[PDB]
């Protein structure tokens, strides 16, 4: 990762509070970096251990993805969660 994905990352991490507010699976079809094997994965993985786990496993997947933080802006935008999507980019700009 950049210095700005690393520090967006650590941004995230360090606000769990307010990104766990997000719902798994309202959010997995607008993130365009993951592989349609990548939704499957994260969809199964929902569906055994449940929205706040996943979440987790969502990041860490995110970040070994090309360009995960505009994919993470745009669909938090498309989530009702314009906000974070503002907070997102400021850091990985700042």
């Amino acid at each position: 990762m950049t210095v700005a994905e690393d520090k967006t990352f650590q941004y995230i991490r360090q606000h769990h509070s307010n990104f766990s507010r997000i719902h798994v699976l309202e959010i997995l079809p607008y993130l365009s970096c993951l592989t349609t094997s990548d939704q499957d994965r994260l969809r199964a993985t929902y569906e055994r251990w449940g929205n706040q786990d996943t979440l987790l496993e969502l990041f860490t997947s995110l970040r070994c993805r090309n360009g995960w933080v505009h994919s993470l802006i745009g669909a938090l935008r498309a989530c009702e969660l314009s906000g974070l999507a503002d907070e997102v980019a400021r850091i990985y700009h700042s």
